[PDB]
């Protein structure tokens, strides 16, 4: 498959309509079932496709921080923070560029939070997670929400359909004992939800190959599912909320996107820039290509990567033996800096350097998270019982190493890194669990044996795609928009253009513009 549009005229040259639908949505991740959600809940006839045979996408992967502000979700929390106050963080930020698009944003999460919570399926509850910059309105707590945990047997034959967290999906396995949380128990409430209208069909392995335009509207879309080809009418529309191009290694080079389809956390296969491609086919803009949701991943032996995220120890080095960022930075930002300070293969990658002070585990979160002897075997980290033999196994200058190393642990003693602050912001903090010093984020590391780990560049997803407006249309180059068509999530050029301000982001636009699209279609 590549993503030619038909002309109806051309396809009535033999075939027909296979069905029929009011709303078709392209994908199944948080914005896609959100706006099925919004269409079918209203009276508008729902097909709902996903590729893959598992609904959610990278969404069900996810931790289900949700940035939906100004919500009767924060008030039930008494949270000192208002749609006003929001706006602020995001003009402070991302400045007038895209300043309707960010109005829309802040200004719907309220309506969409109101609607979801309404259906019995759906609750939501704010979380404490930083926002990640320093600017005025930022919230030190954070004001993001979650889907409460959900027992898998409140949604029947659903659950089974669900895309397990990682830690089970890349090892061949299913959703463990655990209940469903984060991204598992959005996907599972919103499916609930968008089934519980009566007017919504949910379909797997049915594959979106080429948009279908009648004298300039898009009328349908052409779909594969079970060897055989569909041709899908939508009366009102299309919404595309099928992610982004972080799978696609041939349209990330072309767009000169920083990081590697191996090392996207998008699933394997799945996000690989079909919706984008079909919008481009029927006349879309595309922005921002060359930008994504970037996190440091801890390079596996099978050459892909896990989520680094919630650093509490250890330092990086770039191939110089020397620390270039704050370990401490949110992952977006960790990641932007990795690519600013590479000269050729300095900082892609980068060395983890820690000790024993966790039983030779990684002081971090890695998701998934796979047990050190694996990596020690495979060589992607590396072991030593002095700095000077870490550094021979690791190629790393050792006179420069051991200075890294002295100079990080004089700091820790001491409770502030001079030379990049870590431990200084509400984020940094957040994950780390005091010690016995003064900074909890400056952790000594002389406890033998000491271990480095490869860090490369690795994605959340895409954040560049086709240009949209604040009700989600795709437009053409001119600003004019292509009737029939939406677009959502990743699939959609990011408000937020080289910022991630803070968790939940992805999933809130994804699920504001999604709803908007569904209103506009509703008419
Ligand atoms: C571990 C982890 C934690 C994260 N935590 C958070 C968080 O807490 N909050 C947050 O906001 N973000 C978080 N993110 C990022 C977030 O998951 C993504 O940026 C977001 O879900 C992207 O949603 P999407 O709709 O763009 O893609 P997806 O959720 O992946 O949806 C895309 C779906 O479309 C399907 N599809 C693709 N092509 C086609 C086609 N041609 N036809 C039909 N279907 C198709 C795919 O199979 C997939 O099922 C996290 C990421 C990871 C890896
Ligand atoms: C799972 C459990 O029991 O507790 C462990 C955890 O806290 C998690 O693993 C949860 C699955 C969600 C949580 C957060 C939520 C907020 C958020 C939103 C984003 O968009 C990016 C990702 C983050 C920063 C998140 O770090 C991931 C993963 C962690 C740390």
């Amino acid at each position: 498959h590549h993503h030619h549009s038909q002309l109806e005229n051309l396809y009535f040259q033999g075939s027909d309509w296979t069905s029929e639908c009011d709303v078709l949505v392209v994908g199944s991740g948080g914005g896609a079932l959100t706006g099925a959600y919004t269409a079918a809940a209203q009276g508008l006839t729902t097909i709902v496709l996903e590729k893959t045979d598992r609904f959610g996408g990278t969404s069900a992967y996810s931790g289900a921080s949700i940035w939906l502000p100004g919500t009767q979700v924060q008030e039930r929390a008494g949270l000192p923070d208002s749609t006003e106050n929001a706006r602020t963080y995001l003009r402070a930020l991302l400045g007038d560029a895209e300043s309707e698009r960010q109005d829309a944003y802040v200004e719907t999460a309220p309506a969409v939070v109101a609607l979801l919570e309404q259906n019995p399926n759906i609750e939501f509850e704010f979380r404490a997670f930083p926002d990640y910059y320093k600017a005025e309105g930022r919230m030190d707590t954070g004001r993001s929400i979650n889907p409460l945990d959900l027992d898998p047997a409140d949604i029947g034959d659903l659950a089974g359909k669900v895309r397990p967290e990682l830690d089970q999906d890349r090892t061949g396995q299913d959703h463990a004992p655990g209940p469903m949380i984060g991204g598992r128990a959005l996907i599972g409430r919103l499916l609930a939800a968008v089934q519980s209208t009566g007017k919504a069909e949910l379909r797997t392995e049915s594959v979106l190959t080429s948009l279908i335009v009648e004298d300039g509207r898009v009328v349908g879309a052409e779909v594969e599912s079970g060897g055989e080809t569909q041709r899908i009418k939508a009366n009102r529309g299309v919404l595309m909320a099928a992610g982004g191009i972080e799978g696609n290694a041939e349209m990330r080079e072309q767009a000169g996107t920083p990081g590697k389809a191996i090392w996207s956390m998008g699933p394997f296969g799945a996000n690989t820039g079909d919706a984008i491609s079909a919008g481009i086919a029927v006349g879309g803009a595309t922005a921002l290509l060359d930008q994504a949701w970037f996190c440091p991943g801890v390079e596996q032996p099978d050459g892909s990567a896990a989520f680094m995220v919630g650093v509490r120890g250890g330092l990086v080095v770039d191939s110089a033996g020397e620390r270039y960022l704050n370990e401490s930075l949110p992952y977006d930002q960790f990641g932007r800096a990795m690519d600013a300070h590479d000269d050729n293969g300095s900082a892609v990658p980068s060395f983890m350097i820690f000790d024993s002070r966790e039983g030779g585990g990684l002081p971090a979160i890695c998701i998934p998270n796979t047990a050190p002897a694996k990596h020690l075997e495979a060589g992607t980290w590396v072991g030593a019982d002095t700095l000077e033999e870490l550094a021979a196994k690791t190629g790393l200058p050792a006179d420069a190493l051991r200075s890294t190393v002295e100079k990080f642990n004089d700091a820790a003693k001491l409770g502030v890194d001079e030379e990049f602050h870590r431990g200084e912001d509400p984020y940094d903090a957040f994950f780390c669990p005091p010690n016995g010093g003064a900074n909890a984020a400056l952790t000594a590391i002389e406890n033998g044996p000491f271990y480095a780990a490869r860090i490369v560049l690795s994605d959340l997803g895409t954040k560049g795609g086709l240009v949209t407006d604040v009700n989600g249309r795709v437009l053409r180059a001119d600003g004019s928009a292509i009737d029939g068509l939406y677009a959502a999530g990743n699939t959609s050029a990011s408000l937020s253009g080289r910022f991630y301000p803070g968790p939940g982001v992805p999933l809130g636009t994804a699920m504001v513009f999604s709803y908007r699209a569904a209103q506009d279609m509703a008419k």
